């Protein structure tokens, strides 16, 4: 054995030597239990970061954890290929989106498997290949079948002089980015799932994933917003019904979500779109100036939730269905047209926004709700009077004295009695748009005839194959003047049609690519129904927080989606969650290593540390250990070149430590079997092996905290170091500590643990598996405790190590001599002296 670490030398032999046991490389083996760990594939942005290697070497510690347990375990590894970055590299080097990257996939790859991570290479899939988005055009057409997915006008923001589309991400203060000019708000068709269909089953299968994390439960259920309200109807008043045609001339209908404060409303509010907003400002021009401006803003509820909410009166007059009261109807600005019925009720005294509102115009706030002992001020805010668990009605005739519930069963019921409400269920969530005008993405299988109307693409003439060569210059989509690309023959009727030039939300092919891992070269479906019925679903999986929302509730959808298809039969794609804290670095005033002598690192201001120089420097075993040693894997990392140095220093320490241990004797037999006659020295090292072992185990297989686990494995080594083991039993026992640490930190760094085993000892490391936890190991000595009766030596006790004083006086009173010596008589006092004596007065 050589004396010194070596890294960039072990490192690749040992990297050779998994690869041509193909340990990674797995199949749908019935002969062992499954493990799928997933962790979140990268856009091949052009290099790894930091960031990469923390979130790829986290699953790469739990993948090979469960490996050495003996699980089939299958990691794969992807790319994320579709999205405008490559469409910005195309025009600032003049490269087809393609050719850039295909360049970034084969130059990341390399970083990858440099990196030592147990991959299974041969399931590696690239989302902008046909032989994957063939499958997400097959799910859009079968889909598109059963109307879950359809074709509807849709607002989109238009930039007059650069000709394109612009997201929201790209529209400031309502112009262009690379523009500036004004913005228009454009209605074309597009293409949305009918994610609304599945609300219902997205928000109580969460109750099914009891080991996600709370607040990532919370934010999905906040972003669907369901809401259990009231449809409730106000009679429009006759001398309100001017210009007022179909419905909108005989009531006006809200959505509330406290019916049982109906009898606190006091005004109504109608958004500026609302019929009865256009009829009111016909002859007012005050008014219609109102309308412009609210037409003329961002319902972007960032921007909602800032907005200073205003409001006009129109003069127009609606009756409460409760109490009879007539009310005005006023144009605001915050109620929007769409959501709901484009139209709400104001209870000024129950609600903090309509407090505000009313406290402004100075409307009435009419107490309907009193919490007990609380004193009502109308002209102050507290935070009980929106109370809804704790409150009880007032001045509600019939309605007075009840609760929540009971006052919106009792509501519900009059309501309906006079035709005037119903309870109603709504959501906040919104279809998923999936139509993009950008070129680098997946087309959409749609051909329009002028005859048959918007035509699927048949599965026989699937996929539909996206042009490589070509470079987008961000003045409109290339696909929209390629003849060759769209001009084609309608698959009914034959006659000349056009493709649909749009291309889809990059959101879908991360929703899917989960299930195309378990049979990435299948030919006849989306995954294979043997692969799928083997690796079920994902067991786990780990990303950013970032990711909490979107990309979880589409993947989820797209799960119950091919579900439905019989594709899959589970119900949920991911079974854990492990968030990942993010890697920050200090900025200066570019790249730090371009530097010489605090925020996340990011593309945005180039902060990322290219893995590369820290890995020709130092090796992959010293970038993995600083990863998961400086902090643990939820809580932020912060760069520090003094924290990668103490981790090749312990690298050395544990490459010195077999060393010397091989110098003195060379491998022996390690220690196993009663461990009565081995030496209280080596007895209380086997005692810190194995408790070391159990800790080990808890923090990769319950807690995720590989940090405290190096640390153990740190505290470990310092009792051998201060263990004399130079005897036969002595070296037996080294070997059986160096043998289970070089085992447990594996995970963490394989590279030197490899090398260091098979140093160590014959076999092959995956075989000898996890260590496990001797529990004779674990129990202490006994001890002998003496018994005294009134302070006289009556017997002795052989009492546990772990034993409680309560222990000792059970075992004290039992005594022979004591009962003896006690002539029956009780002890006004039983002191104890834990370790030395008991004396029963
Ligand atoms: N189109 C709309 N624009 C603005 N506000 C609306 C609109 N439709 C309904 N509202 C108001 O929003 C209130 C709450 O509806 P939402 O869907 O946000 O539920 P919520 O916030 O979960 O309910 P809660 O206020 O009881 O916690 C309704 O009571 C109603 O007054
Ligand atoms: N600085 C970082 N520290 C730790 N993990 C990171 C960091 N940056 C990205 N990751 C993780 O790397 C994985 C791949 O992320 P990816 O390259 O797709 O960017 P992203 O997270 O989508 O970024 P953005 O939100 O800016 O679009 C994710 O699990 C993400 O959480
Ligand atoms: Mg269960
Ligand atoms: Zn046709």
């Amino acid at each position: 054995m050589q004396e010194h670490y070596q890294p960039a030398a072990i490192e690749p032999a040992a990297q050779k030597k998994w690869d041509d046991a193909r340990i990674s490389n797995v199949s749908e083996d019935a002969s062992k239990p499954k493990y799928y760990c997933l962790s979140m594939f990268p856009y091949p942005s052009g290099k790894l970061h930091m960031g990469h290697v923390r979130n790829y070497t986290i699953g790469d510690v739990l993948s090979r954890f469960k490996l050495l347990n003996g699980f089939n375990v299958m990691q794969p590894m992807g790319w994320d290929a579709f999205g405008m970055p490559a469409e910005n590299a195309a025009m600032k080097n003049n490269v087809a989106p393609a050719a850039w990257t295909y360049d970034n996939i084969e130059y990341m790859k390399t970083q990858l498997k440099s990196l030592g991570f147990a991959v299974d290479w041969e399931r590696e899939v690239a989302t902008c290949k046909p032989e994957y988005y063939r499958w997400e055009q097959w799910l859009f057409t079968k889909l598109f079948e059963k109307g879950i997915v359809y074709r509807k006008n849709g607002t989109v923001n238009w930039d007059p002089v650069d000709q394109t589309v612009l997201a929201n991400e790209q529209v400031i203060d309502g112009r262009g980015w690379r523009s500036g000019a004004l913005i228009e708000k454009r209605e074309i068709p597009m293409y949305y799932f009918k994610i609304t269909d599945y609300a219902e089953e997205l928000l109580n299968d969460l109750d099914k994933l009891e080991h996600w994390p709370e607040q990532v439960k919370t934010m999905q259920r906040n972003w669907i917003g369901k809401s259990r309200g009231m449809t409730v109807r106000f009679a429009v008043s006759d001398d309100s019904k001017q210009g007022l045609e179909g419905d909108y001339a005989k009531f006006l209908q809200v959505y509330t979500t406290r019916p049982d404060t109906l009898m606190g409303a006091t005004y109504v509010a109608v958004a500026a779109e609302h019929p009865l907003a256009t009829a009111a400002a016909a002859d007012k021009p005050e008014l219609q100036a109102f309308i412009a401006e609210c037409k003329a803003g961002s319902v972007a509820e960032a921007d909602m939730a800032t907005m200073e909410k205003k409001g006009v009166p129109t003069g127009r007059y609606v009756v409460n269905p409760l109490n009879g009261d007539k009310l005005e109807v006023w144009i605001a600005n915050y109620v929007l047209w769409g959501y709901g019925d484009g139209a709400v009720m104001a209870v000024p005294a129950h609600d903090e926004r309509d407090f505000e509102f009313a406290a402004k115009y100075n409307l009435p706030k009419k107490q309907v709700i009193a919490v007990g002992d609380n004193a009502f001020d109308a002209n102050r805010w507290q935070e009980w009077y929106g109370d809804k668990e704790n409150g009880v009605l007032v001045n509600s005739g019939d309605l007075d004295g009840l609760d929540f519930q009971t006052a919106f069963d009792a509501v519900a019921a009059k309501l309906q009695s006079q035709g005037a409400g119903e309870p109603k269920t709504q959501y906040r969530l919104r279809d998923w748009g999936i139509s993009r005008q950008r070129y680098w993405g997946c087309p959409i299988p749609i051909v329009h005839c002028e005859k048959c109307g918007n035509v699927p693409v048949p599965a026989d003439q699937l996929p539909v194959v996206l042009p490589e060569n070509v470079v987008p210059d961000g003045m409109g989509s290339p696909l929209a003047k390629m003849p060759e690309f769209y001009e084609t023959s309608c698959p009914c009727c034959g006659g000349a049609a056009k493709r649909e030039t749009d291309t889809m939300d990059t959101f879908i092919e991360s929703s899917w690519y989960f299930f195309r891992y378990m049979s990435p070269k299948f030919s006849d479906g989306m995954v294979s129904a043997e692969s799928a019925k083997y690796w079920g679903a994902v067991d786990q999986y780990i990303g950013g927080i970032e990711h909490a929302i979107l990309h979880l509730l589409y993947a989820r959808f797209f799960t119950k989606l091919m579900r439905d298809e019989g594709l899959v039969n589970v119900d949920e794609p991911f079974e854990r969650l492990l968030t990942q804290g993010m890697v920050v670095c200090e900025t200066y005033y570019i790249n730090p290593a371009d530097v010489e002598l605090t925020e996340k690192m990011s593309k945005s201001k180039n902060n990322g540390v290219d893995p590369q120089e820290l890995i020709n420097a130092y090796g992959a075993d010293t970038a993995r250990l600083f990863m998961m040693f400086a902090a643990p894997p939820e809580q932020s990392l912060e760069w520090s070149d003094s924290g990668v140095e103490g981790a090749h220093r312990f690298l050395r320490r544990l490459w010195r430590t077999v060393y010397e241990y091989l110098k003195q004797g060379g491998a022996v037999k390690a220690f196993a079997g009663n461990q009565d006659g081995l030496s209280k020295e080596l007895k209380d090292l086997r005692h810190k092996l194995h408790s070391t072992t159990a800790k080990v185990s808890d923090d990769y297989g319950r807690r995720q905290q590989f940090n405290t686990a190096i640390a153990a494995v740190m505290e470990l080594l310092n009792q051998y170091d201060k263990t004399d083991t130079g005897s036969e039993q002595g070296r037996a026992v080294a070997q059986e500590v160096l043998e289970a640490a070089v085992r447990l930190l594996w995970p963490i760094v394989p590279h030197i643990c490899e090398t260091l085993w098979s140093e160590l000892n014959g076999a092959k490391l995956w075989e000898a598996g996890w260590p496990t936890v001797d529990e004779a190991a674990l129990v202490k000595s006994e001890i002998e405790v003496m018994v005294q009766v009134n302070g006289k030596l009556r017997g002795k006790i052989t009492v546990a190590a772990d034993a409680s004083k309560a222990d000792l006086e059970a075992a004290a009173l039992a005594n022979e001599g004591a009962v003896k010596f006690m002539e029956g008589k009780p002890a006004k006092k039983i002191i104890v002296v834990p370790g030395r004596l008991v004396n029963i007065v």
